[PDB]
């Protein structure tokens, strides 16, 4: 019906990073069980598969010109702001994160906080300002907030209205189980040469500096 972007950063994992996803995706669900996940980083033929990280939920834009102007302003911001290439930090310990439309439950690694946080900061100010000259001047519940930011990397298999209904207590029951039972030492990172807008046809990839 309508005009959608949304905006993320992406990263194309190594065979070797596969091997550390799938190990942790594996040792969680052991921990769970005493559902089933599937991982985001390989197709359904086995190749390699990006992930991403989010910054924003669905954009409706009512037209394509308000689209258009938010694609100009982020890169506008860009510029303005003065990004340059960064590595992101990446937690090795997943939890459990709600779908947009809330019928899904992802498997995600935290995009960490601190280590993160004045490479992240300014994308805040440079996606709102973008948004409100678009025309979607109520923006705060679409940026993704700082302590939401993850990468995911699996998807659960068929959930339950029960277990989604409870998946943030289900979080807590896993966290502290997580730092007892597992340890994740994988050091996790990627480097961020743009950030992306999609479009039903095409991604736009928007470059830094």
């Amino acid at each position: 019906r309508f005009w959608r972007s949304f905006t993320y950063f992406e990263w194309r994992p190594t065979p070797a990073i596969h091997r550390q996803l799938q190990k942790i995706i594996c040792k969680y669900k052991e921990t769970f069980m005493k559902v089933d996940f599937d991982p985001l980083f390989i197709s359904h033929l086995g190749a390699p598969k990006p992930l991403h990280v989010s910054l924003t939920r669905s954009l409706l834009f009512e037209t394509e010109e308000q689209r258009h102007v938010f694609i100009q302003e982020m890169r506008n911001g860009l510029r303005n702001n003065e990004i340059t290439p960064f590595k992101l930090q990446i937690c090795s310990y997943p939890k459990l994160y709600i779908s947009e439309r809330a019928n899904t439950l992802y498997l995600g690694l935290p995009v960490s906080e601190c280590p993160n946080k004045a490479q992240i900061s300014p994308f805040k100010t440079i996606i709102a300002e973008a948004l409100q000259k678009s025309g979607i001047s109520n923006y705060q519940d679409l940026i993704v907030s700082r302590q939401n930011l993850h990468v995911s990397i699996a998807i659960a298999s068929n959930p339950s209205k029960a277990t989604l209904k409870r998946y943030q207590q289900l979080n807590e029951t896993m966290g502290a189980l997580l730092l007892l039972n597992n340890d994740f030492a994988y050091k996790l990172e990627f480097l961020v040469n743009s950030i992306y807008c999609d479009e039903n046809r095409h991604s736009i990839r928007i470059p830094f500096n």
